[PDB]
Formats: C-alpha cells, structure tokens, sequence
C-alpha cells in the first residue's frame, strides 16, 4: 500500500512524476484552476479537483475575523481537497503586499514606494520574514508579493506598489523574496522554486513584465518600449527573483508593444521559462485571460487557448470554474491544446506544493495564531516607516532655525489635518479592503495617538481636523503638526492625470502654518504637486503611505531618530514633464531621485 508520491523521504522531482503519471486530466486540469473562496464549497473542491484557491482584496470570512476564524475556514477548504482520491493539498493565495494587509488586527507595513524611500534591503527582508509569519497566522501558504514593477510614470495607480523607478533599487528590494520564503541553499540553482517550510509561505513576483511601463501610466494598458529597453528596465528584478528561488510569477494585464502578457509566449515561454529557466508555476492575474480579448470575456474560449499556449500554468479565474475546466477540457479532447503543456503546468504547481511542504504540512498551525499583530513586528513595522520618511524642507529660508526635530515639551501644541487622525488614509490601498478606507479600520496608531504618546505630559495636544486661520493664531500654539494627502485607491481607481492631492487640504496647510510654525507631514503614494505646499510649510516630510505604526512618524518629527530617507523617485515640477526619470535628457526635476535632508538625533 505504498504510495511514492506520499513518501517525505523521496527527492521532490521523483514524488511530481510519481503523481503526475497517476492523474486523469479531470485531476490536472484541477490543479491549474484557482477559485475565489467566495465560490468555493467542499463539494466543488472535491468535485472539480481544484487546485488552489484565493482571498482577493476584501474576501475575508467575516469583517474582524480572528487568526483563528482564518485558519478554520483554510483548513476547511484544505480538508474538502484532501478527500480526492489523490489528496492533492491546495494552496491558497492573497495579497499580502505590506503585511497581512486583509486581515484585522495584521501588522501594515509602510507601502512599496516608502520601502525605496529607506535604501535598506535586510529591513525589506525583515518585513518579508515578519509578513510570512502573519500570512502563516491566518493559516495562509502563499503571498501575491513582490510587486517588482519599475513605475516609470507616478500617474500610475499602483505607483506606491513600485519600491521605485529606478529598476536597481528595484533589484536590491528582492530581498523580500528570502524573507517570505527563506534563504535558499548554497548549491541553489537560479530558476527553481524555494519555501523553506510551514513557517515560510509562496512568494510572487509580479506582474511580468512591464507593468510599471505603460503609456502615461494607464494601469494595464500597453507598454511601448524596444526590447533593449524592456530587458534593461523591467526585466532585470525578475533574473533577481529567480537566483533567490521565487515560487511564482504572475503575470500581467499590461501589453508590450501590443502583444498581451496573457497572450505572450514568446516572453513566458521563450524567456521566462526558457530562458530564465524558471522552473515554479506562473499564474494569470484575476481574469487576466478574459481580458486578453476586447471587449473582456467576449471569447473565453480563445482566452484560454491563447494563455495556456503562452505557457501559463494556474488560472486565476476566479469566478467562473465551471466552465474554464469545460472549455480547457474540450481543447485538450480535440488536441488544440497538447497533453505536454497540459503535463508542463501541473509538473509545475506540484514541484511548488511538494518543495514548499505542503503534502507533509496541508494544515494550518493554531500556535501560530498569536503571529499576526505581534508587538515585535509592529516596532519593526515603526523601524521601515520612520526610515522611509523624506525630508524635504525644514526651514523657510536658509537662515531660519530649524524646525524639526521638534521639542516634546511645550505648553500647547496643534495636530491638524484630515490624515492626522486616519488610520486607514495613512494605510492607503490593499488594507483591508481592496481600495482601502477611511478611519479606524484596524488595530494601530495614528500621527495625533503618536504624537499624543510622544510628548512630554505637560504638554497639552489639540487636534482640529481643518481649523481656520483665527483658531490657529488665537490658540496660543508652540507649533503644529499637519497631515493631508491623498486618499486610498488601488489598480485603476489610482490613475490620476493631475496628482493634485484633495482639499481640503493645502487651504488647512495654509490656514495653520499661516498662524504658527508648522511640520507638514504628507500622506501619498507618489510624488504629487507640492510647491504650493512647500512655500506655505516650515518644514514638509514625504511619509508616503507608512502603514499602522504611526509612531514612525512621530520617531522622527521630535529626533528620537534622525531623518535618513531618500526620495526613490523623482518628482516632478509639473505633470506636464511626465514621463520623466533620472537619466532621461530633459530632466528638471523639483528634487532628483536620491534627494533627502536630513537631521541628527537629540
Ligand atoms: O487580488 C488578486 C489580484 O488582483 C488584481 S486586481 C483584483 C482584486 O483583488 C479583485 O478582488 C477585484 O475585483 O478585481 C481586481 C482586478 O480588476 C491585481 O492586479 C493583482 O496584483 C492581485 O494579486
Ligand atoms: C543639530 C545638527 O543639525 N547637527 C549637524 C549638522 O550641522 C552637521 O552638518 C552634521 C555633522 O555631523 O550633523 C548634523
Ligand atoms: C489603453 O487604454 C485605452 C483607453 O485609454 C484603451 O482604449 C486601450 O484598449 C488600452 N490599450 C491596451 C493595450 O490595454
Ligand atoms: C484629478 O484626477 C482625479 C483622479 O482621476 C480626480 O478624481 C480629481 O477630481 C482630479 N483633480 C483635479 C484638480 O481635476
């Protein structure tokens, strides 16, 4: 009664085979599908032989579930999969891209941008350690991270998801690959996939290739670029990922010169596969394949004819299961598509599951529970946002004393803003919700409870979220403390031709520091229009998107830590100049990629 493929002592390539030769192509093509938890059942898994699964942003049990609660709805899709003849574990993914970010009560990590911002790649490892350990929590094998996109164009929204765009800050930033998988093995050869074990998850390099490129930055359109030029941009952070072991590459809704992604097998095959010799699965994004064809979903049919020829292996479909496996079945019963490529995929997401120790781990470890949120990681969480804080001025002329760091003792003081007092606005996207949201949507601290642990206690704090100008100067104020910026948003909804942060905001930025000295401390995801901010404001800190731990914030404004960030973007005059990135000919920037004040610590 001895089962090969069941056997942990066996080497990895010899327990794929084993299975492999064993499955029908109802059980392979099963593997290749992944499907929403909102659609999935015990009876579909097992009837369906599915594969994988996935959270997509916001699709949680319950709004506040517990690690716990997690963990029992994974094990309770896990337990329905390995009840198949075969006892194929699946793998269930989601977004965490700074954090468990889904998940209430998981430590928020600053966002990818404000990472570039700190040059630190073992802190970006940390944060890949740390997130593995709260995905690990929630019962969780597999994170749809890193994004590696060179943002060339801040009118892109998902430029806060890009470490920077220059692709050599993008390069070193791979080194949250180790960190969410483990190290790989000295002997290690690049291209394979690599998990250390239960306490590591999947990692994702996404999305391939040239998703940061794409004109005037329109989220998944058409990146028009020469080959020389894709290879020597967008590429590179993709041979990083695969000298570290990534497991998965998903790839994009992006063109390249026309060609979708989805579509493209000369680059997932030929070069990714092929050439890369990445050996893990590649994955569609969420109806990648429908949106292959215009209008989306208007020839399913073709959509999975053309992906599944371009070399990709799992489908994230995530809906409509049913008939993706009809349709992929009828193209392998009429050889459209050949048992080979069929053989390929499924090698591929078994050699995943099998190196990653699924088959021996497949359940969820309620120790592990009391990960998510951890104090430890938190304080590490406030390390990568104080660290990634730029600033940009501090002081109105050359001669003035400077404002930051600022005195924790003084008699009164101003906290201002509609970011001072939002814990969800400082999250941005991915956090909770897909989009994001606003208030108190997790557990954290916001800038006012930062600063309010921050200071002296004779010093007595207000907070007035838009004060006017005679509330300020009547208000008998030492300084204030004032944070706007821009709003969640996620993918599409953050394509922005104007980068004009919402009001109000710069008329409250003018109304404080109008009436006593001010920090301006702005919330974005991106570089935005800034010198009307700048001329107003003392002093003005690029905080980007810093996550749950406030007191990042606060670390640097009163010189616990002296400022050390580095804008890991250019930013620009006027959106009228975009695109424009350090090394073009014309370049005017209002502050080069690199430029950064900084303070000492008192
Ligand atoms: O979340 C999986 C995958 O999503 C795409 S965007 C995705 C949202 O999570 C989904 O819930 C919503 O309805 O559709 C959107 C796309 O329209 C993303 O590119 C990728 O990075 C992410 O891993
Ligand atoms: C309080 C303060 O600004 N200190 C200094 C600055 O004047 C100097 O350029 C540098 C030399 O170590 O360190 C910082
Ligand atoms: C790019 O966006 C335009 C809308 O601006 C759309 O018509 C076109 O289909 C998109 N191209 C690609 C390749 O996605
Ligand atoms: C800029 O564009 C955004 C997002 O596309 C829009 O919501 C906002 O109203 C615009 N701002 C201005 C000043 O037009």
């Amino acid at each position: 009664d001895y089962v090969l493929y069941k056997d942990a002592t066996k080497p990895v390539e010899d327990r794929v085979a084993d299975l492999l030769g064993r499955m029908t192509l109802a059980e392979k093509i099963g593997q290749m599908t992944q499907i929403e938890r909102l659609v999935a059942t015990p009876d579909v898994l097992r009837d369906n032989f599915i594969g994988s699964l996935l959270s997509g942003g916001g699709s949680v049990p319950r709004k506040g579930a517990t690690a716990k609660e997690w963990q029992d709805m994974v094990d309770g899709f896990q337990k329905a999969c390995m009840s198949t003849r075969l006892g194929i574990p699946m793998i269930y993914g989601i977004d965490a891209v700074h954090g468990q970010n889904n998940v209430y009560g998981a430590t928020i990590f600053p966002h990818n941008v404000g990472l570039g911002a700190t040059r630190d790649p073992y802190l970006v490892k940390r944060i890949g350690e740390a997130t593995a350990l709260e995905v690990r929590a929630t019962g969780i094998q597999y994170a749809f991270a890193p994004c590696i996109a060179v943002c060339r164009d801040p009118r892109w929204g998902r430029c806060y998801e890009s470490y920077s765009e220059d692709r050599r800050i993008v390069q070193s930033m791979t080194e949250l690959i180790p960190g969410l998988q483990g190290d790989v093995p000295k002997d290690f050869t690049s291209g394979m996939p690599f998990v250390a074990g239960k306490n590591k998850v999947a990692a994702c390099a996404k999305h391939f290739v040239g998703d940061g490129g794409t004109v005037d930055g329109i989220n998944e359109n058409n990146t028009i670029i020469n080959r020389e030029g894709l290879m020597n941009i967008h590429m590179p952070a993709y041979k990083n990922a695969m000298d570290k072991g990534v497991s998965t590459v998903m790839i994009s809704y992006s063109s390249w010169n026309g060609v979708k992604m989805h579509a493209n097998q000369d680059l997932v095959t030929g070069y990714l596969k092929d050439t890369l010799k990445f050996k893990g699965f590649v994955i569609s994004d969420w109806e990648g394949i429908d949106r292959i064809t215009t209008p989306a979903g208007s020839d399913y049919s073709y959509s999975v004819k053309a992906s599944i020829l371009a070399g990709l292996d799992m489908i994230m479909v995530p809906n409509k299961y049913q008939q993706f496996i009809s349709i992929l079945t009828g193209h392998v019963n009429g050889g459209v598509i050949p048992m080979s490529r069929i053989d390929d995929a499924v090698t591929r997401i078994l050699r995943v599951k099998f190196t990653m120790g699924l088959f021996e781990n497949p359940y969820a470890d309620p120790a592990m529970a009391e990960q998510l949120g951890k104090q430890e990681h938190r304080d590490l969480a406030r390390e990568a946002a104080r660290k990634s804080l730029v600033l940009l001025k501090n002081g109105k002329t050359s001669t003035d004393a400077p404002l930051l760091p600022l005195p924790k003792k003084a008699p009164k003081i101003l906290v201002a803003g509609s970011h001072a007092d939002n814990l969800g606005y400082q999250c941005g996207g991915w956090t909770i919700e897909h989009q994001g949201d606003t208030g108190r949507t997790t557990v954290g601290t916001t800038i006012l409870e930062a600063v309010k642990a921050a200071v002296d206690p004779s010093t007595v704090v207000v907070f007035a979220e838009n004060p006017d100008a005679e509330f300020v100067k009547s208000g008998g104020f030492s300084y204030a403390i004032v944070a706007v910026g821009e709003h969640p948003y996620t993918e599409t909804k953050g394509d922005n031709l104007n980068l004009t942060i919402p009001e109000p905001g710069l008329s409250t930025v003018q109304a404080v520091c109008g009436g006593v000295r001010c920090a301006t401390v702005l919330i974005s995801g991106r570089p935005v229009v800034v010198q009307p901010l700048l001329a107003a404001s003392d002093a003005l800190v690029a905080a980007w998107l810093p996550g749950s731990e406030g007191q990042g914030v606060t670390d640097a404004l009163f010189g616990d830590f002296g400022f050390t960030g580095r804008l890991p973007r250019t930013w620009f005059k006027s959106v009228d100049q975009l695109p424009m990135n350090v090394g073009d000919a014309h370049y005017d920037p209002l502050f080069r990629l690199g430029y950064g004040l900084t303070t000492n610590a008192t």
